[PDB]
């Protein structure tokens, strides 16, 4: 009831907060990442090289959130943490998000949002590009909650379900209000 | 010569290592990485740690063959998956871990080796973000550095690239032995007044 018009309602205003980030990166010069480092690499070599390394952050970012909310809940086994971030950096997880930010089979969805996050990680340590770190961070938030509603609802964990999604979906809530005033404050730069 | 400096660096890896950790082991928070678990079926938190560490070992290390590799154009990319493999594989974390003594180095299993190399790197992260225990952070990156550090130099050494074999190796020979002395550098302050 009051949980699952919220996940309605997050996920029009994660729409609306990925899309205004990505549409200003795209009026970045280096938005085409597959064509840096010319002198170095070449376009599918940088594309495998930031897959290579967004999977690895990915899996360590994941790996921390399903801590920060499953160890609050003795009750949870750990099969259930093992369970959760498998089920949130498998490529039909990334795919979902593929189709729910309309970034465009299957295969291909989940290597392009990893490619994605490691080239814009990496692309904001080696130049200035804050605002690719603030999607990336975004993009891996939305892949954890979107994953950790759709897992509980099919995994309930023996009665805490419905306070560990209120968990999730209120951290949630917050960081789309703290990436919607960052994206302003450097938007009304 | 380079083989020199390697031996050498074992050496410093080790005492620069076993150092840390035998400060760590002063500390209360050591108690807290419950490293007993490893021997028992009861192991979630060892399990966690477990499960967290291999993450970040993974994540540093993809970002550490990132950082050697994408200067040299010659080094094709299947390189970069095969030392990663190479370097996070339980049979590297298992010579790491006889390196340093952590157990016994024949009534501790080889996977079990590889899975408390994990969890301590986890629980010393989770410790200094949890409990502000900057050492054991310390830790958990010179872990990190020396588990590199050793799969590289036998990776190479064993696949060597074109052209660069000579000037990778010392490009993360050099490396390590400036984070050896950054290490110790920042154990001698920690020590002093922490
Ligand atoms: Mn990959
Ligand atoms: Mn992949």
């Amino acid at each position: 009831m009051s949980s699952t018009t919220l996940h309605n309602a997050m996920q029009y205003t994660a729409f609306d907060v990925l899309s205004s980030i990505l549409n200003l990166m795209k009026a970045d010069p280096l938005y085409d990442l597959l064509q840096l480092n010319q002198a170095y690499s070449s376009q599918d070599q940088e594309y495998e090289k930031n897959e290579f390394y967004g999977d690895s952050y990915l899996e360590e970012r994941a790996s921390s959130l399903v801590l920060k909310f499953l160890r609050k809940y003795e009750q949870i086994p750990f099969e259930m943490y093992s369970g959760l971030r498998i089920h949130t950096v498998k490529n039909q997880t990334l795919g979902e998000i593929f189709d729910l930010l309309h970034l465009g089979e299957k295969k291909k969805k989940g290597d392009l949002v990893e490619s994605l996050i490691g080239g814009c990680v990496l692309l904001s340590q080696r130049e200035n590009a804050t605002l690719f770190l603030l999607f990336a961070h975004a993009l891996i938030d939305y892949i954890f909650y979107h994953s950790s509603y759709i897992y509980f609802n099919a995994n309930p964990p023996k009665l805490v379900k419905e306070e560990i999604i209120t968990d999730i979906q209120n951290w949630f809530k917050d960081k789309l209000f703290y990436y919607r005033s960052s994206l302003e404050k450097y938007q009304t730069d």
